[PDB]
């Protein structure tokens, strides 16, 4: 029985697992119960407390993961396969877990709180690149992860109705994030230091805590990692989100309160089989359930939310990683595998634009193929490839980044950027998808640095530097290394200089104007183009 | 005769002339200057197509320029070297109907090949006697035969009430026209090939050597051509039948005026009177707002440019084709509020947007915001510096680079040999403010080898970069190619195609060649904007 490994918290005592790391041994608590099993009558609603438990709850092994579709693209494809339910799937799945160093901080530390992402239809805490151990090893953190309702069970909205209000998904988050408050502490974190991070959706999700009020209180820094909660993809209109349930129950067999009653009679597998029939268009960044603009979590549109607020007392890091682009492509636009160099042809490229970029009327996806050509060598198919994949990063990540960036600097919060650039030596991707999105996060998170992965010696330098700027953001709102000196500054995001930094294996790097005029193309023009 | 200089005396169709021998810098040239090659097209002719000049008896005093075409002076910055060498420089009269032959002297053995410019000036203005276009120094130097004619602008050469008969439109072409049918028969007498006759000219006259190009009955009257800054496609050079139809209404309204009736009005006012208000047809607020140029009659042209660089079989012509680095910076000047040739020009944003309504008065709202979009420096949309540049950059390349870019793209595609350039260097006499750059017009002086007369001040450089040019220009006259057949150790300079789009800096550097002609911008202007005015 060790000491170091009992926790009580205020739902009654836990016991963790001693884990070791490459430089020593952290304390992980695996698996703690947030909220009460958001299943049967609960399925499509707000999450709540957890009930106290007697004894010692055993919280040494991870959890279920929540209900989702598994991807079947790739079967047996380690690229895929990561980021695959690596535990049984579940309704019962809103638990989190907690890694701190072992012995437990003295003092108390710096809490990170990881969101992961899978566009509102995936992932899950217990994936093994959002491994916690190293980061409380060697930066000696407290580091948070937890589970929360993706699809359907999670974002399934009737707006305006009791029994499916939306946007649970990010209740769920929240809960987490109100459990820290209570009891991060017992564990040696710092509840008055919380930092929030993710990727894509976790990074859009992680953006939603900032424009949703209730949520402000529960951090003090974000970072979003290659994803944003303004853009075509994170949010969704009260009316379209209604209609997308609706079309969502009539394809399986079923007033608000019937139409939701008879939903909940249905296996959860049931709901899966059509998620992705809710939206017909050939679209990449469908995925029908995704946060609504509900007028409670989002007060107004994310664009319009990020418009007018005011982030006075905000630091936030954001970034992309160099080819966001290129893994999308693969998943339903024509000529994109993984196994061939996917060199398309020009006519393929027109048609990939109209998938890409499904809002776009013809004049529109016109401007698209106008921009992107490179019309000294227009037909030349590896132009073709690699412009198709920006097109499709820029309008869903690259440029929602560089505008987020933009507003919240306009408005008083403090931004640090970065575009990711160094490609994994260990990635099973082709190298026509450069550095896809999703690849930092091994780095960020410190897996390098276990040598029974094989990446080389000078990635698992680079992860340690990562790790650096991540809990140096954390601690300080500067990433920046505080008592070393000349090592080449990260400077703050700002709309007049406009500097981020490239991160990769050569020192940092500092360049101005993140995608500028592209970015001016997607944001001020394509707006304006569409609408009269 | 009798006691004469028998070299200058030479019998055309019409008739004698007596030329005068001309002191160039390396030896003498023969100059017969002022030659009628047209029935003054005053009185009852006046916007009619010209009638060839009838025969005169005696002998013709052929030894200095005659008048030019009654046209606008400008009068924008008085004392100026820089606006008034486009000034006329001899006496305006609607008798202006008058070409100029350059030869060697004595007068060559073998027939030596023909070189004949057309003039620019926006088809408003300009003269075969100004002197960015003395062919002394092409003749002696190059052995070459250098004819220019005056040919009608403003309302007298393009007013045009179209379908009617007594203003057809296009009389200024059919004035160049006639001076190439001119050429055809009499330049054997000056020792010229009518075999080998190459087109040269610059903004409105590239303008009108395209235009030849483009109507068939010129075709057999050239072989070769060069257009420098400038195209007869692009937003400047033509107009709608109904739209200069309109025009010429409403300046016949102005002066105060059924066809006939109108014309017959028209032709009672004094020429001044139609000058004094060719400008008030267009409030319109723009740069490029010329009242009168080349109608799309369905005669003279057939269609309009755009569409028959894009039908039309060009198998069996070579052309010569280029810019200079700044084509918009000139014009800024004329009605960009901001510019100026006295300060920086350092402009704000505001006159940004302000500039590219005027630089693009054919834009709508949502078509100038894109222009906009294209040409801010999203990293700096607020320096002056830039804004600056970007607004000389919106008019050069709607105006000039891009229609040129198009022109060289369509013809290559379709069996031309077709040579591109860039023009890079600023005279070292420019008397145009910094900021300019290497304005529109300002290579004419060095093709034309102004540099070798010691007297203008050029230095030694530029004297041998005029010469290189020169040999360029006749060589392309000679042979349909402007690289030197002799000298395979110099950069070569190889034709544009769709292909590779090559092209040549002009500098005092040698040949430096480089790929795509503003390619993506052009493609912004050739091919997204239209669209953008289609809805
Ligand atoms: C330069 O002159 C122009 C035209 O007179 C004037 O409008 C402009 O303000 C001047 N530029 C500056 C800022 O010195």
């Amino acid at each position: 029985e060790d000491p170091q490994l009992l926790v009580r918290v205020r739902g009654g005592q836990l016991r963790g697992i001693r884990l070791k790391a490459p430089g020593g041994p952290v304390s992980a608590f695996l698996g703690i119960p947030f909220a009460e099993p958001p299943v049967g009558s609960r399925r499509f609603m707000p999450p709540e407390p957890k009930r106290p438990w007697s004894g010692v709850l055993d919280a040494t092994t991870f959890q279920n993961v929540c209900y989702q579709y598994v991807d079947t693209l790739y079967p047996g494809f380690e690229g895929t396969e990561m980021w695959n339910p690596n535990r049984e799937l579940s309704e019962d799945c809103l638990y989190l877990n907690v890694w701190t160093p072992y012995p437990r901080p003295a003092s108390p530390t710096p809490v990170l709180i990881w969101i992961y992402g899978g566009g509102f239809y995936s992932g899950a805490a217990s994936l093994d690149v959002y491994d916690g151990r190293f980061l409380a090893q060697v930066e000696g953190a407290v580091l948070v992860s937890m589970n929360y309702r993706v699809g359907t069970f999670g974002f399934l909205a009737l707006p305006g109705s009791r029994e499916a209000p939306g946007n649970v998904g990010l209740l769920d988050q929240r809960l987490a994030l109100q459990w820290v408050q209570e009891n991060i502490a017992a564990f040696g974190g710092d509840p008055m230091s919380v930092t929030l991070f993710g990727e894509s959706a976790g990074a859009a999700s992680v953006g939603m805590h900032i424009l949703s009020l209730p949520s402000r209180s529960l951090f003090h820094r974000a970072v979003l990692q290659s994803g944003t909660p303004n853009g075509p993809w994170a949010t969704v209109s009260a009316g379209e989100a209604r209609r997308r349930a609706t079309l969502l129950a009539r394809l399986v067999g079923c007033n608000d309160t019937e139409l939701i009653a008879c939903l909940r009679t249905r296996p959860a597998q049931d709901l899966v089989d059509h998620e992705w029939h809710v939206l017909p268009q050939e679209s990449i960044f469908r995925f029908s359930f995704v946060p609504v603009v509900d007028g409670d979590f989002l007060s107004d549109t994310p664009e319009a939310l990020i418009n007018t607020g005011d982030f006075q007392d905000l630091q936030v890091l954001v970034g992309v990683v160099k080819d966001e682009g290129s893994y999308f492509l693969v998943y339903g636009v024509p000529g994109f595998s993984k196994d061939n160099e996917s060199l398309i042809s020009r006519a393929q490229f027109l048609a990939g634009v109209r998938i890409g970029v499904p809002q776009a009327s013809d004049l529109a996806a016109e401007a698209v193929v106008l921009h992107y050509t490179d019309w000294l060598h227009p037909e030349d198919p590896t132009h073709l490839r690699d412009a198709m994949s920006a097109v499709v990063g820029d309008h869903n990540v690259v440029c929602p980044v560089a505008q987020l960036a933009g507003r919240l600097a306009a408005q008083g919060a403090r931004v640090y950027a970065y575009i990711f650039e160094h490609r994994a030596s260990t990635l099973t991707w082709p190298l026509w998808m450069g550095v896809p999105h999703g690849y930092e996060i091994e780095f960020i998170f410190g897996l390098p640095l276990d040598p029974s992965l094989n990446y080389t010696t000078e990635e698992r330098i680079f992860a340690q530097r990562l790790m650096k700027y991540w809990t140096n953001f954390a601690r300080t709102g500067d990433p920046n290394d505080p008592r070393d000196s000349k090592s080449p500054q990260w400077p703050p995001y700002t709309t007049a200089a406009q500097q981020y930094v490239s991160l990769n294996l050569k020192p940092l790097e500092v360049r101005r104007g993140l995608r500028a005029q592209t970015c001016a193309f997607w944001n001020r023009f394509l707006p304006k183009l569409l609408s009269a």
